[PDB]
């Protein structure tokens, strides 16, 4: 009866600006992994969609004063979107507000360096302070930090939260630029697939260390009581038994690679 | 109001008996993974309830002409059981007929080998006939084979379901045992995280090879419209974040791993 709003951020390769995409008009000016998602999960939930960048271009957190939900989780809560199609992670404070299917992709935080870096694990850098560190300034990464109640990772976000100049940065292109441009000198944690994929890319400079410090996925989100939610759910798992899932992220990480 | 009663299966190192259980009672008689799993949400869900082996021994499938469940499965969509516990995949089918928390341990088919068995693959597998393969008899593994349309996975199943001896087995246990008296004739197809539970039991002749088949997550499962679904799905991400998942895994997997 309706066309479906869906909210997705700007963040590659889930989302991206197609080249001279002036010439271009609505879904067709975008393209990634998260564009391409968001097709199949439509042709297989019998929806037409139409896809918007969430307008404060965050994720998703809820201002301990205001006590108002932000980033495209708060389009969901708030109504301005009927669904959330982007690299969300699921979190208990998010699902207590909003639906999230089944992860359509598993990741963990990790460790990116600039090639070189003396840093092989997170203990590595708990124990030091040459090499700064952070995380995005926003996130279920930085929440993680904030939250986490293990002797390593509270070290490492007391850390963070006092150090100066600020080691957050504002998206993942600018803790990327951060970590090639300081030579050494700046570790960014991140979600490991976004990690993986920027190692992918030139000028190769930057590599994955270590393990996960953790185990989480991303969903698709929906606001609660959602219509959508059901069939959205089993679209999800549908896709990932039939294999989509994989070639989508072979498609844009490794297929595209630059290295 | 109710004691819950949770429903499971002897499967090492999720659910196991004690030494000398005969001496013990109740829950007491077990021991594992999703035993201790089973106490932390019946902790934060604030619930008694009675741990019990299901009936048949299975997982859960339905039954093509009948369309009648078993296994825990079946317990759960015939009010036999107010929720399963255990190493259980998250799959469309079922999700269509029992409701699933997100998953509290991802995992993939894989494949194991006696060591020393010249197979690094499922394409050097699906390529070959004097190293016979199979999977449990019944379960998600067996269907993943059955249902794939990716020409490997598809040649594969055609050889296994026409394989004469069976290459099928009854449990996990078999399949391992076939493994290891076979003189590297004969090759597992299972999850991860049993292929590397039993990587570390000795004798230690056994070794995961290649990277997973797929990409899947086991999530604690609840009759569809139950009122401990909210509750549990909340319980398992919080469990998660608070790292006690992980923990769960080190301790059963390499706290006591015997190579
Ligand atoms: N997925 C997170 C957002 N997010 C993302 C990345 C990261 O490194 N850290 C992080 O918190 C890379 C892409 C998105 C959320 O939902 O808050
Ligand atoms: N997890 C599956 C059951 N199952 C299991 C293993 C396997 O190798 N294959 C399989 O289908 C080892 C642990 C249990 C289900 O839910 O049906």
């Amino acid at each position: 009866n309706k066309t479906v709003v869906v909210t997705t951020i700007l963040e590659s390769p889930y989302v991206m600006m197609k080249k001279n995409h002036e010439m271009l008009e609505g879904n067709e000016r975008y393209e990634g992994y998260c564009v391409d998602l968001a097709a199949e999960i439509a042709k297989h939930c019998g929806f037409k969609y139409k896809l918007t960048i969430v307008g404060d271009g965050k994720y998703g957190a809820r201002d301990a004063d205001t006590k108002i939900w932000n980033g495209m989780v708060g389009e969901l809560v708030y109504g301005k979107a009927d669904i959330a199609i982007a690299p969300l992670t699921i979190t208990l404070v998010r699902e207590e507000v909003i639906d999230f299917s089944k992860p359509f992709m598993s990741l963990g935080i990790s460790i990116m360096i600039k090639k070189g870096t003396p840093i092989e694990s997170a203990e590595d850098l708990s124990k030091q302070t040459e090499i700064a560190y952070g995380t995005l300034d926003s996130g279920s990464t930085k929440e993680f930090f904030r939250r986490s109640k293990i002797a390593v990772f509270d070290k490492m976000w007391t850390y963070m939260r006092s150090a100066e100049p600020s080691v957050f940065v504002r998206t993942t292109a600018e803790g990327v630029a951060r970590v090639r441009k300081s030579k050494g000198k700046y570790a960014f944690l991140l979600e490991s697939t976004m990690n993986e994929y920027i190692e992918q890319r030139k000028p190769c400079d930057t590599m994955k260390v270590g393990g996960n410090l953790d185990s989480k996925g991303y969903g698709i989100a929906t606001p609660k009581g959602s219509s959508l939610g059901n069939a959205v759910n089993l679209a999800v798992l549908k896709l990932n038994e039939q294999g989509l899932l994989d070639k989508l992220k072979n498609k844009w990480w490794y297929d595209k690679g630059e290295c």
